[PDB]
């Protein structure tokens, strides 16, 4: 299990869902999935968000050891 | 583009393949494949890898605009 924070990061730097999926050229449906928690972005989406955000990846995406 | 450096990382700490794979239950195949960029693991794979190799993901996949 993974859990995020990615809504919260984009909302705090001021970054609308379309803004964001604009930038990584995604769909904003896919930038609300993940933070619905409908399910995990691939690594290469993943590495694009922590690039783009100036944050290191597992402060936004946190896998649960188990 | 992404940069893979696992078999660089895993290498200088002295883990073989077949313990990373043991610890990640996955095939020592799917180990091998990820090193040598025959394909890419899923987000949760890829940060159980930088869990138990103790490196930020980010050194261990480098995603590269352009
Ligand atoms: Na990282």
């Amino acid at each position: 299990m993974i859990i995020n924070n990615l809504k919260l990061i984009r909302e705090k730097k001021k970054i609308s869902q379309s803004e964001l999926a604009a930038l990584l050229e995604v769909s904003r449906q896919t930038i609300n999935g993940i933070e619905k928690n409908k399910y995990n972005p691939s690594l290469q989406l993943a590495l694009k968000i922590a690039y783009y955000l100036n944050t290191p990846l597992e402060d936004i995406f946190q896998w649960q050891p188990e």
